[PDB]
């Protein structure tokens, strides 16, 4: 909403003078944004015809004023009724049978979820962690000990495996955030960081370690490139050859993703995810 | 028990009117059932002499008949008397010391089991999570943030270091669950899924990403196969050379495990985890 | 303090006849010696001139001593009112705001410090695992679901990445502790484990691990090496060519970490994390 915007485009300019006192239009105005962030009703980023992801900018500032209104505080339930302390407050804070009746996902003791998070129907939180601001779709699976991070987007029917982290992207506000697209598989103990995108479909295997460092590499040419992988790749985990040590005709290979399949939205519909990384 | 199985292949067969409602001997005999799966008393595969494991499917199927006897509601715990929404209940709902003197195993907070898992005494669960079904035989330790998954089979002895993922095996009834025999170690970071086998003895290092897909290759020959690593097996990440680029000597590489060293009890015995994977 | 250093020690090769039973001056000395780990004004491990970490064995002795003195208990605080079982408690066991205030760091749920481990003031704990007799330095950054193993030494501005862990080394008394310098980055998923030591203002990539057995390579020269990464390292997954298969000129590669740039401190503050891992 234009008013909403308005009034948080004006707020993060005079920051410095919002703390966990300030209260009226500004401290409604941010709590407002981050419930809107929480029920998915916005996003930190959104998908174009253009077909390329916006940054709502001003959602990013929702978030760093609400660092600065909310107070850092004792946190009850901890092992042997002792507490944490932090900021932020879990997304479930509060909710009882109807808040969950509604939202229709699975949280999993000990998942956490922090307020402004959206999970989307027909999600599952096996124990794990979403951030501020990411943005969980339908039917979306978060493995045990995955991570959503912040302002992460990730698509529908989606699968985090085991152990697969999404790297977290708040500042800079021109940053676009990690996206997953929809229905990619992702394998475990992957991790896709630092505002890198897979396009929708995708298969990647266990150990595909994506960041904006990483060389993703085309299996066909050796072609090396960075930060997105196209749709409905096979990526899977491997290596580059390095220069030969003193006058021998061998060296050391380093990391890389390897784009093994270039394949089809029809070929995913009829192939396995274990037939397409076997052969 | 033979009524118990009669009872629930019965009942699995007309689960379509099983639910939060049903009361009678199909809830008793699912709720036994699942109660001779967390003491151990039962398991959901078992080795065979003829050295194989065999699926009691009747188990798979109590297991999915809790399901639709349970309902979701909100479990109480999470971060500032917040609240999960699942319908799985914990292993340790309502233990007192008696629960845990009688049973034997070490649970650090904040670790989580749920109802229908054995652990055998003297396991060590260090925060991590371990699913339904699951059979953690003596002296196992299940290091931080390492998961067993549904119905795994981890063997006596076994140690499963810092992230490392057993990957569960639900449905189909048919497939066999992921195990881990007696006296393995697993580096850090490793996973093993989908029904894949470890056999006896066996040492894997870390990074070691074992799933149907995954080609496991033996050092002296570059023979690649599936789904089993041999007895008493040093495996290693590592990987084999691709197609080499188009009129170049050579290629990325893609990842495999490496199978370095096919060893003895006698050795397992004799020489350390380290000098294993050193030389 | 030389007192309680006396009284540890004899009581350590005493501790055949101590228990939960105990009480006196071994009892206090236990006590006050793991306070003073916890607020970090002693610790297991201290660089000395010289450069080297030196082993302080009578702070090993008197965790292992608290082992003796403290008792299995249930420990509340799991999902639905359920309990843990273990001997150790929580770092923030009975902490109010004061404790908090003083320490200042953060903990955010559901975070788990176990009693002994200092955590200096501005560290961020994000949901992870910090172990006995850490010592965790001003600054540091302990992502989702990292680790950070008994006796480890964590430097200050050290950013632990999203799943990484840092190997415990409690037994043997000689044994040095895994050892993280000052102004490290430690990408994500990666280990480092066992008493080895990676070295000031070094930067790892994702998947690196390094244990005793892990083959640390020079890029220039094909040098392995074990335990150390020296200074100022840029160190990322790779591997090493094996034997080639029976009369073929190829064979299987096996992982190492391999160091490909010997930097500066005047580099490091001149040029980007991802500057260094990409060229």
């Amino acid at each position: 909403l234009a008013s909403l915007e308005k009034t948080i485009e004006k707020a993060f300019d005079e920051r410095d003078g919002i703390n966990t006192a300030t209260r009226g239009e500004v401290r409604e105005a941010v709590e407002q944004s981050l419930i809107l962030l929480d029920r998915g009703e916005v996003r930190v980023a959104e998908k174009q015809a253009d077909g390329n992801w916006h940054v709502n900018q001003w959602l990013k500032k929702a978030v760093l004023l609400s660092f600065r209104l909310n107070p850092m505080e004792v946190i009850k339930g901890g092992p042997g009724q002792s507490s944490w302390w932090d900021k932020v407050p879990s997304k479930f804070d509060g909710w009882t049978a109807n808040e969950f009746e509604k939202a229709g996902f699975r949280a999993v003791p000990n998942c956490i979820v922090r307020h402004s998070a959206y999970i989307a129907p027909n999600a599952i939180l096996m124990p794990s962690f979403v951030n501020l601001g990411a943005y969980v779709d339908k039917g979306a699976m978060i493995d045990t000990w995955a991570t959503v991070g912040s302002c992460a987007q990730i698509g529908k029917n989606v699968h985090l495996s085991g152990g697969v982290g999404i790297g977290g992207v708040l500042e800079p506000m021109q940053a676009g955030p990690t996206i997953i697209e929809d229905n990619c598989f992702i394998g475990a103990r992957s991790e896709v960081v630092e505002g890198c995108i897979v396009r929708e479909g995708s298969v990647l295997g266990m150990g595909v370690f994506i960041g904006k460092s990483t060389k993703i590499v085309d299996r066909a040419t050796g072609e090396v490139f960075y930060g997105e992988v196209p749709p409905y790749s096979v990526v899977v985990a491997g290596t580059m050859p390095g220069k030969n040590v003193p006058g021998e005709n061998w060296g050391p290979s380093l990391y890389c993703a390897v784009i093994v399949k270039r394949a089809d939205e029809k070929t995913r519909s009829k192939t396995s995810i274990n037939e397409l990384l076997r052969d």
